[PDB]
């Protein structure tokens, strides 16, 4: 499905038993399977006893690919993409292992820590220009390692990457954002489940995904980012949406966003795929920016 690893046409992993993981409660449930916060006991060295998140698929097809999964989640290894600390294959129902993301997804911490919002890692009130580059930054991060892997994601958006302690940003999902943020995705056959706002005009009207598709979807989370978490293209319905991107319509500049930020945006948002800025070009932009002296950040 459009997100999901296996797209990718892109064994070494690792095993742990079911004895050393100890299920808490449930953190959410989709279409795909459950979700909890566990406790894992002998899996890293100094750890002893540490927190994960355990999904627990539902199911053959599903055990093939299942698999395939867990193959391609072991050859990812980043500071930006969500760990995969491996399977548990003894017993019923088969699971995947985790690292437990304190905050939950980037869009839910945009939105508590924006101005529509009712402090251990972050300030009160809004989220600051230099905050807002470190989390862009990192999403960049992620996307630039992916992109070296040659994996397309499809499905990226705030929603579809988690917040750690530390304020630490990574890519990564468990499979339940068309049933928690359904309104994020068009139905097209009682099934098919499309992220039409986050996706560029190939990809809507040819369907075509590249790192490029990603680039300008990246584009979008950046736009997602300055705005603490607003749907692209809030104010249109799903048909007025695929018009507006269609069309060639782009996302206005948002008010917290420095117009250096929104040439970055505009970079990614190039009518002609072959024309959009490289990732790796987008995250050293935004580097040099999260990293900038206050000095110079305020005056942006
Ligand atoms: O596989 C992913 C997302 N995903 C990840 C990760 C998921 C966790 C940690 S990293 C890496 C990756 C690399 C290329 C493309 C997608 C990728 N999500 C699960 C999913 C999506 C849709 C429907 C059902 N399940």
């Amino acid at each position: 499905l459009q997100g999901h690893i296996i797209e990718n046409p892109q064994a070494c992993v690792h095993h742990i038993k079911r004895r050393d993981i100890v299920l808490k409660w449930e953190l959410g449930e989709g279409a795909f399977g459950k979700v909890f916060l566990a406790e894992c006991h002998n899996l890293l060295p100094e750890q002893d006893k540490m927190l994960v998140a355990v999904k627990a698929l539902k199911e053959e097809s599903a055990r093939q690919d299942f698999q395939r999964e867990a193959e391609l989640l072991t050859m990812l290894q980043h500071q930006h993409i969500v760990r995969f600390f491996g399977v548990c294959t003894e017993g019923r129902p088969l699971l995947m292992v985790f690292e437990y993301m304190r905050h939950g997804d980037l869009n839910r911490f945009l939105r508590s820590h924006g101005p529509d919002a009712k402090g251990e890692d972050v300030a009160p009130g809004p989220l600051g220009l230099g905050q807002l580059l470190a989390v862009a930054s990192q999403v960049a991060a992620g996307m630039v390692y992916l992109a070296g892997l040659h994996f397309v994601h499809r499905d990226l958006a705030t929603r579809n990457c988690l917040v750690g302690q530390g304020l630490v940003v990574k890519i990564g999902d468990f499979g339940m954002s068309r049933d928690i943020y359904s309104t994020d995705y068009y139905r097209v056959g009682g099934r098919t489940m499309l992220p039409i706002r986050w996706m560029p005009p190939e990809s809507i009207l040819y369907r075509k995904f590249t790192t490029e598709s990603d680039v300008w979807s990246f584009g979008v989370v950046l736009w997602e980012i300055f705005t603490y978490g607003k749907q692209p293209w809030y104010q249109l319905s799903n048909t007025e949406a695929i018009d507006c991107i269609t069309q060639g319509r782009e996302l206005e500049r948002p008010r917290a966003c420095p117009p250096e930020v929104y040439a970055i945006m505009r970079g990614c948002w190039q009518r002609e795929p072959q024309q959009r800025h490289s990732i790796k070009d987008v995250h050293a932009r935004l580097q040099a920016l999260a990293q900038a002296p206050p000095v110079y950040l305020d005056v942006l």
